[PDB]
């Protein structure tokens, strides 16, 4: 399953086109300025076969439940109402958001000791990186 390594708490570090993959979802001039000022911590735990990856930013709050491989309702930062997906692919954590006929894919996966974050819509492709605090 998920490899133990992505448990633990996870502080933003490094964010590289998130200006653009935010426009890509619709999201709004002001709310942008806040989201790329924002710092999140990502917290990353487990309780038996749920994983749950809780977000943490004074801009805002997000936590999800899932099992591998289920459909499960989302809301995300930005409040969309998706239907949403986590899947394991080589290690790599890899998250689906659809909704309105839209889709939004966050892949998760570790890269010396970092945690990478690739968020992709339509061709707009954002890289955030987390270090282990
Ligand atoms: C939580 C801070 C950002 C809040 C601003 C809302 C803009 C919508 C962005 C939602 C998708 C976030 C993708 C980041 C994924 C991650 O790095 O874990
Ligand atoms: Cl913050």
């Amino acid at each position: 399953g998920m490899s133990n390594k992505f448990l633990g708490t996870w502080k933003l570090v490094s964010s590289e086109n998130f200006d653009d993959y935010m426009k890509a979802l619709g999201v709004g001039d002001a709310t942008r300025k806040l989201g790329n000022l924002a710092k999140p911590t990502v917290i990353i735990s487990k309780k038996g076969d749920i994983i749950t990856i809780r977000t943490e930013s004074t801009f805002k709050n997000t936590e999800i439940s899932f099992k591998l491989g289920q459909e499960f309702e989302e809301t995300t930062a930005d409040n969309r109402k998706t239907k949403s997906i986590v899947t394991l692919q080589r290690g790599s954590l890899n998250q689906v958001q659809r909704w309105d006929g839209k889709e939004t894919t966050i892949k998760r996966k570790l890269v010396n000791g970092k945690m990478v974050a690739e968020c992709k819509m339509k061709g707009v492709v954002c890289t955030r990186i987390y270090e282990k605090v």
